[PDB]
């Protein structure tokens, strides 16, 4: 007998006065009746919520606490659409993120709400494509806000920080579960120079965690843009993140490798030739790309574990997988290039290249490809990549041995 | 006159080849590829020479093989011609072979000239393949027949024949494991062919050359598995297990479809008893069980392989095998002592780290989830990079 009416009753009560015991009980009670989300009750509850917003809004901490506490608990009753999540953005999320309450449990509550929308199993759950569309809208707004906040000039440095801190947290949590989706939002903005550092720092943090689905990222064209970054930009800090990112995502590909091989050769070249005085070899290129130099009138803070992710590991993976061509390429890059239809866009000192490269080469066992393939058949001949799945199994079993 | 120069030389030698060897050089110049009429001639000559001077004693063989070795790249042969050579040369040698290594060396030189080739079309039509396949078949047939047949009055003569055959078969296998596996298939169905065949087959696998992932297409793998679950003989079962352990790494795909069979074989091999030996099974079907008296790479390795890769099911299957068997539909052939399975498996389990699969999959998603097997690419790349670090 009237469970919508009891809910609205309880709802009304708790917003005019933080004890939610009555309300939680009604939600539980109510769900036993509408165990799937009801489109007219959603509509109704939202009008109640909007009504009360006019009366007592989000303008002080005690109210924000109350609001987040309540929204977090009703939102499983509602169906939302792209217009709706816009309303919550403007009424709740933007005002919090733009000037966040410095109490962790309040932010925790924000994150419950955000993440209820962002993360879900059934796409059919609110009818049609509503579920997916609200996630797409929310994340696009978070990303857009993050990117812009990371770049605008300034109203107290401390407060701007408080906002990025929240956004980075949220975006890393979202990234480790939805790496494709996040990379995809990031593509858009990444073509804009000053965004590259704030974006990459989030994307390397996502990928650090070595969570699942990392192999989806290249479909989105984000891996391509990181290579571009690595091929053309100039800022040590950015190229530093650039390399880190590609080093972590590489073992997850083997497939997008046979199309970026030459590009990785060139990247290896450039990073190995870094100069104390002239930094990274400048390119003669861009094309459409638009370079990011450091001091560019004429974010940041690289994490401590990224130093150990240098060009020496790039060598190891290239040598392990494409030794013949790799060493053929080193030793004469410009010659290798002309015969494989690409260009070297860096002035470099060949002796130095050959000394440094020797140095690393000497830490490696001799590669048995030289007994089996030619430089040309190393490239063709996909039979090679079977060996690989035998070596997997054996390493798997050894990983599982105790002693 | 080009060809006659050659033929004089062949007449000459058969009664120190330098002249012959040199005439073959000039011949090859005028006829870069093999010539069908010239070939026919030369073999027709050889056959006459055979009449009056054959393969019947040990100075003649050193000689014959030496010659046939050097001339044979000129020739073109067919299923019926290798029959001629089988009949005059190969069979009589292998049958009572000359105890001199360089003599047997020349033999192999010739055999492998036929068996291995870098060009299907070389002799026109589909001739090269025909020959290879004919020779390999006859080599197989004699190994099989010579291995089983009971011997009358001659046992050191026997060992010498198989010593050669084995040596030829293994060399062949390591280059052409698909092909050798095929030939062995029909013989394998016959109970006593199984040991001699496997002992050759493990020795091919052992060498971990290419391309062993072709073998299961031939059904040899399936036959060895049938062997593993039904046969009684320690020795043969011991080879069976050795074969599968060394073949398994190279599969990762036939695994999804032999899993329940592998579980059953792990059960059987671990339940081996000092007195009743392997669990005597009960089904066979049409298999025809090899027994013994008709008248160091063991089960812990298999445990490791199944625990990595299919931990949840493997362990759900131990603890209650018969139960696992219904619900997945196969059955358990053996009686066994459950508390002893539970004890033996606990010993091995305890040598292993705990498995991340229990945090990510159900028994059913562990079986039906293609995403899982993509982790593999990643780990392999890393192991590889580490194999190539030098300290």
């Amino acid at each position: 007998m009237m469970p919508l009416q009891s809910l609205v009753k309880a709802l009304w009560n708790v917003l005019h006065e933080p004890d939610l015991t009555e309300l939680i009980a009604e939600v539980e009670s109510y769900q036993q009746r509408y165990p799937k989300q009801n489109p007219t009750n959603s509509q109704k509850i939202r009008h109640i919520l909007d009504e009360i917003y006019e009366k007592t809004p989000f303008n002080n901490t005690r109210r924000r606490i109350l609001w987040l506490a309540v929204l977090k608990t009703v939102i499983p009753l509602l169906i939302l659409d792209r217009q709706a999540v816009g309303e919550w953005w403007d009424q709740i999320f933007f005002p919090f993120l733009n000037s966040p309450t410095q109490l962790k449990p309040v932010f925790s509550d924000l994150k419950s709400i955000l993440f209820y929308i962002l993360i879900f199993h059934d796409e059919d759950e609110w009818g049609g494509d509503l579920r997916r569309e609200c996630a797409e809208e929310t994340i696009t707004r978070l990303v857009d806000l993050y990117v812009s906040k990371a770049i605008e000039n300034l109203e107290s440095q401390e407060q701007r920080n408080q906002t990025i801190e929240c956004l980075v947290n949220v975006l890393v949590h979202y990234g480790i579960q939805r790496p494709k989706e996040l990379s995809s939002c990031f593509c858009h903005h990444f073509l804009n120079p000053p965004t590259r550092i704030p974006i990459l720092s989030v994307m390397v943090e996502v990928i650090r965690r070595q969570g699942p689905r990392l192999y989806e990222i290249p479909q989105t064209g984000f891996y391509d843009l990181v290579l571009k970054c690595a091929e053309f930009d100039t800022s040590p800090i950015l190229l530093s993140y650039a390399l880190s990112f590609i080093l972590m995502i590489l073992s997850h590909i083997c497939n997008s490798l046979d199309d970026s091989l030459y590009r990785l050769f060139c990247i290896y070249l450039r990073f190995s030739m870094i100069d104390p005085t002239s930094g990274f070899p400048s390119s003669t290129a861009s094309g459409n790309w638009e370079v990011f130099h450091d001091f560019m009138s004429t974010g940041s803070s690289q994490p401590d574990y990224l130093e150990s992710l240098d060009y020496s590991q790039l060598f190891s993976i290239l040598y392990a997988l494409y030794p013949i061509n790799f060493l053929e390429f080193l030793r004469d890059p410009k010659l290798y290039a002309s015969k494989h239809n690409f260009q070297i866009r860096y002035s470099f000192n060949q002796e130095l290249l050959s000394t440094k490269s020797d140095g690393l080469l000497g830490r490696h066992l001799a590669h048995s490809n030289f007994l089996k393939y030619t430089a040309e058949t190393e490239l063709t001949d996909k039979s090679r990549w079977t060996r690989l799945d035998s070596i997997a199994v054996v390493a798997l079993c050894n990983s599982l041995n105790a002693v």
